[PDB]
């Protein structure tokens, strides 16, 4: 039993506010673990600091997941440099490449609330709301159950309110809504889920 000689894998970064940056990884293959990986440390300084790197403990067990974890308290509208390490009962593994990624000059809107309205054979009417402060507009995402997300892109003048139309008979289908910015596009609503008539 040895420390990690794998980086993780898969790793990927947002921005989601002036301060917050969501970073999400896998974890390194079976075979570069030399021992139960106890968790990770997630690694930030701003680009070319000369500062070395701050490292945040995220304590995971369980893997076979995409891990994720949001850095917070960081300044506003700087580029940071991101690198994740594995580590296990034995020392930390190496680090994975670096990925850059600036914060955003405002703060984004708030995920929206949905709720169904009514659904029939072949549409599917949805209401959404604000709880916002400034909102610029919305974006409708739908799906079938086992197809792929389309998207209707929406005007925040109009009334918070769409109806599906041109859909299959009793079809699952999977709706969520997004609030946009200036600053850029703000966090998912959570995902309804209704069958057409038949």
């Amino acid at each position: 039993a040895s420390e990690p000689s794998g980086p993780p894998t898969d790793l990927w970064v947002e921005s989601r506010g002036p301060f917050t940056i969501l970073v999400r990884w896998k974890a390194p293959p079976k075979e570069y673990w030399h021992g139960k990986l106890k968790g990770y440390y997630v690694g930030y300084k701003m680009e070319g600091s000369p500062q070395p790197y701050s490292f945040k403990t995220v304590e995971a067990m369980n893997v076979n997941i995409t891990h994720e974890y949001l850095l917070n308290s960081l300044k506003k509208s700087t580029k940071y440099s991101i690198v994740v390490k594995a580590y296990n009962a034995a020392g930390t593994g190496p680090a994975s490449q670096e990925l850059i990624v600036k914060t955003l000059d405002g703060v984004l809107p708030r995920p929206p609330s949905v709720s169904l309205l009514s659904a029939s054979d072949s549409t599917i009417s949805v209401k959404w709301g604000h709880t916002i402060s400034p909102v610029t507009g919305y974006t409708l995402h739908y799906r079938k159950k086992v197809g792929h997300w389309l998207h209707v892109p929406l005007l925040a003048s109009d009334q918070t309110r769409y109806t599906l139309t041109g859909l299959d008979s009793d079809t699952t289908y999977n709706v969520y809504v997004t609030a946009n910015n200036r600053y850029g596009r703000g966090d998912p609503s959570g995902i309804l889920s209704v069958r057409t008539g038949d």
